[PDB]
């Protein structure tokens, strides 16, 4: 329970050796191997459900809209963010139907306001292609009501339950110190997540 997490790592590392696609072009190696290692955390299950959609998690070496399937997001503003003066050509990784990822951009703050940005966007493609849209759910849309607003970006994640649940996802499976903060915030939350796991 603590003893053999090498085993779960070759197991999800095996899985995600079928999911990732690595892009053409330059780019930080260490840097997208590191992304990889962080989504071997998710649970397995999980993982292997998308693989069987055939999900594939694209590791960009530029932006988002420089590639031919997002080109259709040039200059057009993301939910939430009218009034920025930015568009998606700054923002750095999409999840739901399809996963993209800027090689380098992970952490809080590169461009976005996720945890880390590998765990939101493919929470937003589990949500999607594994959960049949369970933010959506009655069940969800009830702890939405009460714990929503605990991660903070009130305005953003309390009013998108589908942003709720990637922030929320994202922090039960980045480290224990994420995995513990939400628990102690969005204890609802935290139980829905460990049951689904189950
Ligand atoms: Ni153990
Ligand atoms: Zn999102």
């Amino acid at each position: 329970g603590s003893h053999m997490d090498s085993t779960t790592i070759q197991q999800n590392k095996d899985t995600l050796s079928q999911i990732v696609v690595f892009p053409t072009g330059n780019y930080d190696k260490n840097e997208a191997n590191a992304m990889v290692n962080r989504l071997a955390n998710i649970d397995g299950k999980y993982l292997n459900a998308l693989k069987q959609n055939n999900l594939k998690i694209k590791l960009l070496s530029g932006k988002l809209t420089d590639e031919k399937e997002y080109a259709y997001l040039k200059g057009v503003v993301p939910k939430g963010w009218e009034g920025t003066g930015k568009t998606w050509d700054d923002v750095p990784g999409l999840g739901g139907s399809t996963v993209a990822l800027r090689i380098g951009f992970s952490n809080k703050g590169k461009g976005h306001d996720a945890i880390n940005l590998e765990l939101h966007e493919t929470a937003h493609a589990i949500d999607h292609i594994v959960l049949n849209d369970i933010s959506k759910s009655a069940q969800f849309k009830q702890i939405f009501a009460k714990e929503g607003r605990s991660l903070g970006n009130v305005n953003y994640l309390g009013v998108y339950p589908a942003e709720f649940f990637a922030e929320s996802f994202a922090y039960y499976y980045l480290n224990q110190d994420t995995n513990s903060k939400l628990k102690s915030a969005c204890p609802q939350t935290y139980s829905f997540l460990q049951n689904l796991a189950k």
